[PDB]
């Protein structure tokens, strides 16, 4: 049974406040931490702020931090409940909250506790974190995922003009988790250079990602660059490219805007069609394997189109919002093969794991991913390995929000020892 | 005692490899990461990388590794030392490499070891490692510092003009540590908006330690702007401002180049007393507490020179190096009245404990710093309370490498409950609450 459950506010790697939850058992303690995006969906999980105007810009996660220790804490303790029953613990959370959306807690408050639970399950099953997720999830096997890092970082919070969000590279050709890393890194340092070389020193700052927002519109030349620095690197036949469009965040009136970072201007608009077209383009003249958020949220059409005159991999990140409501949508529509999975987008690890079971089932590939304010928490890392995802998305190997999970899945790396498999080319279906 | 230990290289903040320990005791599994500088002095201890240019780009640290793995490792277990022995267990290792600057092993593997032993012992201890810390270093009156936020970016550390380094926050008038943070984080958020409404959204991209990198070459410029967003979101009267200007990093030839990284043009250069009388202009414009390097770490009767004609903090950092010896030379000759402690720069828990407490006993005051390069590891935030230091420099409120302090550094003020004192004005000098 749980012991105590204390919640406070910590600061995410933007400086904003979140949700932060120890628990407590006889096996210890276990932390856990609640990450927050920016370019967030409509259909997620609500996320609970103070709107304090006055404390933290109205960013304040006290209500949050009161649900859990006023109301979920004595709840959960009370049922004395195994930490090892994670479906029953966050299934009680979910009727205490008695709302579909989290909106009575917010999914920060739910998501804390359910991690710190699964954390302290893990533990009391005598097991590594990973190990504990496999069995929760009903895999007998694990698999290290190809990483998948935004180095040039993009979109509506941009430090720059570029519409589109995230321009990865995926290190599917290296001999392990640990190479995957040093692949990554080498060649961001060598797009370091590449930027510096053509827009000069001032171009060569982060994003909230670790990644960078040279001063440039055109997102052909972002992955001219990013193609540019992996050939510089001399890593041609072992990295490719995936991409975060992040279309919701500039859909305007039916249409897209490539330039919505600018003053506005109906005149510059384009149809899904011509977006479309311009993306068949990339994947000819790019080694673009993967293209995330390609259309709205709402623009089912615009996905299932796309998705049939496409061989690459298709993400569902704003349309899908780990939600299996919303998947079942997507399968029947087939607006997408992949879907991005977000703990809190949802907000408990239970759902969390019926998303990736659901799209799985389904020949879905799945993207274990960060948000862009993260913590030091370290969940996923364990989370993808457990769940056998194959991929994962958290960050440029720049900023410690980002490399605490990169350095974590070595870890768990060198912990399989002979054990460890690295999905590699078959990152869409490691399952092979 | 130790049971095993097993290093591997890690990513730090910029994706450089660096050294991560882990030791095991019957209490359980110990881990800690080593840091690396960017502006690094020409005297800290030596960070020994593997120089393969077919593994990135020169930076591994295997040959580190494996001094942790195959020789300090039997070293110590063979000890049989508990590992609440940091003296004794650092002292085999110093010996054990038996050089100066730690060029055998390396600081960093060195380093690396002393931070876990110090964790395990801790734990060996049942005590929380700022605790263990203090007790160490023979305190009792553990003290909340006063963080001092880097919301700038500049010198090595920025894609910009600006040559000085870094420019601080500090909330010296907060209520408490938590409270601190919170003025932190409000100064950092107004800042953001102040430099896109000057200098466009472009400008708010961030340097190595979090703060903003706008494109703007005047350092009082900088100054300005953090004036401003301390006016702006209503602190004037709580939080004042420090600075790292690192000078031995645009030392040249004998002058000093505030636009350093532009092309060389040596006209373009100004002597130390230029430097020193526009550090005057700071400090009567501005509430600029504290400035730090501001003269190259040879440039000794500039130090001494300006520190006499100054009321306010004066830091060593690649003046001092975090060795006794150097501190030493600094004491006599009055070059500063603050010492930055930096673990890595001399390569053990026990040689900082000692570093500090030199520079406490001859009463300076003692910042402890994080590096330009950091992992996820807190073990400064332990430290700086353990050492009663008053303050902290580890970062802007931004990349979770530096947040991962500031939030330990608020677990621990929790922990102490109404034992908690934050030092407040008293940053320079805590002893006194
Ligand atoms: O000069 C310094 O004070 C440090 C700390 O910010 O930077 P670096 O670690 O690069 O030396
Ligand atoms: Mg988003
Ligand atoms: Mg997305
Ligand atoms: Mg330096
Ligand atoms: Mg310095």
């Amino acid at each position: 049974s749980i012991e105590k459950i204390w919640a406070r506010e910590i600061l995410d790697s933007r400086g904003n406040p979140t949700v932060e939850v120890d628990l407590y058992t006889a096996k210890g303690l276990f932390r856990a931490a609640v990450p927050s995006g920016a370019s967030t969906g409509i259909y997620e999980a609500l996320e609970l702020r103070d709107g304090d105007k006055q404390r933290y810009l109205g960013k304040g996660v006290l209500k949050a931090v009161d649900h859990i220790n006023s109301t979920i804490a004595p709840a959960l303790i009370s049922s004395g409940l195994s930490v090892v029953e994670q479906e029953k613990l966050d299934n009680l959370m979910l009727e205490l909250d008695g709302t579909e959306n989290k909106s009575k807690f917010g999914a920060n408050a739910i998501l804390g506790v359910s991690l710190a639970v699964c954390k302290a399950g893990a533990a009391e099953r005598e097991l590594p974190l990973y190990r504990h997720i496999a069995q929760l999830a009903g895999n007998s096997d694990l698999i290290l995922p190809v990483p998948a890092f935004n180095v040039i970082n993009g979109g509506s919070h941009a430090g720059n003009k570029l519409a589109m969000q995230e321009f990865m590279i995926l290190p599917v050709g290296a001999e392990s988790f640990r190479d995957a890393m040093r692949l990554g890194a080498e060649v961001y340092h060598t797009l370091k250079g590449v930027i510096k070389d053509k827009y000069g020193k001032d171009a060569t700052n982060v994003g909230d990602e670790g990644g960078f927002a040279p001063n440039i519109l055109e997102n052909s030349e972002a992955l001219e660059l990013v193609k540019e620095a992996i050939d510089k690197a001399g890593y041609t036949e072992k990295i490719v490219i995936g991409m975060d469009v992040a279309a919701s965040e500039f859909y305007r009136d039916g249409k897209y805007d490539l330039d919505f970072k600018s003053p506005t201007d109906p005149s510059r608009y384009i149809t899904g069609d011509q977006l479309g077209a311009l993306y068949q383009d990339f994947v000819r003249d790019y080694p673009v394997v993967s293209i995330e958020d390609p259309f709205d949220q709402d623009d089912w059409a615009a996905w299932s189109k796309f998705t049939a005159n496409v061989g690459i991999q298709i993400v569902g990140d704003d349309l899908t919002v780990t939600n299996p409501k919303r998947i079942e949508r997507a399968v029947e529509e087939k607006a997408c093969n992949c879907l991005l999975l977000k703990v809190n987008q949802i907000g408990s690890v239970t759902e969390a794991i019926q998303a990736c079971k659901l799209a799985q089932e389904n020949g879905w590939g799945v993207m274990v991913s960060h948000r862009s304010g993260e913590t030091e928490d370290t969940f996923i890392a364990d989370l993808v390995v457990g769940l056998c995802t194959g991929q994962i998305k958290t960050g440029a190997p720049c900023r410690s929000e980002r490399l605490a999970k990169y350095n974590q899945l070595m870890r768990i790396e060198e912990e399989l020892g002979d054990e460890a498999r690295f999905a590699g080319h078959n990152f869409r279906n490691p399952s092979v």
